């Protein structure tokens, strides 16, 4: 199978429950398995607006599921997720699923870009995915490790 | 000032006036002149889930804005379009403004990725950037034409 890291973030008053409820869609999605969890991060939203506190956490994974199909499914769950609460896309987010890696591949489709455009960049994505996957080296060479001395943990905190 | 091109998408069952208002409100950003709009387009929508067509549209802007605060006043722009709406985020989109290329510059940060991620790839951004940029030459060195060589219209008409 593939090895598959995906971010999951939300910024509901209480996003606790919207997270735990992904990590358990994502282990039971078809031909899946769940491989390791990183620790919960309160971190500090992007843009101008003033809104709550992310909860930012990576799964590992590893699939047999190609990106597409792996993306409707993450969707699905983040859909089923935000339908519940009637969610408004100005406002907090109920649960978002990024795609971070999809094993050493660069995808690049009408829907897709792989490595996630700011992986690099985002301490609540870089962060978590230390924990869980230390020696890891982008597919563009780059390692983990260089990159988190780049960027800084921006007010990353233990949730 | 720097060449910008940005891609207004709307599917709402009424999208007519979202592109619109849309249009007069990048033309009247700070610091930035409008400079060519692409004919309208009715487009096929991308994902699993059926939903209404696209409404899209090219428009080409100079701007002395950076990044981020472009991107500040467009999304300000999607959200004052968006929140009158009480905009659910699983249902028809109101109004997306993304920036497609920003001079021939390469800006990848925690928010943006310029180009757009999917612009190579998406019927509905580079037909409508060939109507007023039939010479253009991506970032990478790839013209426009050749690109649109490998894009098939996949069911793109005129609104
Ligand atoms: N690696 C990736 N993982 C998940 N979705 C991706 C993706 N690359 C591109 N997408 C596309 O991103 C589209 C919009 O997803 P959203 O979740 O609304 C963006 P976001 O996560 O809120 O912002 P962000 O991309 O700045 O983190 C999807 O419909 C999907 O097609
Ligand atoms: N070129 C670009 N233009 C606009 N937003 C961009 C962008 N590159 C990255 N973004 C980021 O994309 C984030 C989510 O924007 P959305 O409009 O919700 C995604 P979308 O346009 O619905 O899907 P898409 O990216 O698949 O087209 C923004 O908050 C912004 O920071
Ligand atoms: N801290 C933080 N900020 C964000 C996040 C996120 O997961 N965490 N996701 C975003 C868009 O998906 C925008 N901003
Ligand atoms: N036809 C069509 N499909 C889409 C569009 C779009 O503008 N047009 N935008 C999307 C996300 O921003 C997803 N899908
Ligand atoms: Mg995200
Ligand atoms: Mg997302
Ligand atoms: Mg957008
Ligand atoms: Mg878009």
């Amino acid at each position: 199978m593939i090895r598959v890291y995906i971010a999951l973030g939300s910024n509901l008053a209480m996003p606790l429950q919207q997270v735990s409820a992904a990590r358990e869609a994502l282990a039971h999605l078809p031909r899946s398995r769940l491989v390791a969890c990183s620790p919960l991060y309160r971190t500090k939203p992007l843009g101008p607006q003033d809104q709550p506190d992310f909860l930012n956490a990576v799964v590992a994974l590893d699939t047999s599921l190609p990106p597409e199909q792996l993306l409707d499914h993450t969707q699905a769950i983040e859909r089923n997720q935000g339908r519940v609460r009637k969610e408004q896309r100005w406002g907090p987010r109920t649960l978002d699923l990024d795609i971070m890696l999809y094993g050493d591949q660069v995808i690049k489709t009408d829907r897709l870009t792989i490595p996630h455009y700011g992986l690099k960049a985002r301490e609540f994505m870089l962060y978590p995915l230390a924990d869980i996957a230390p020696d890891l080296i982008f597919p563009d060479g780059e390692s983990l490790s260089e990159c988190l001395k780049r960027v800084d943990k921006n007010g990353l905190v233990l949730w």
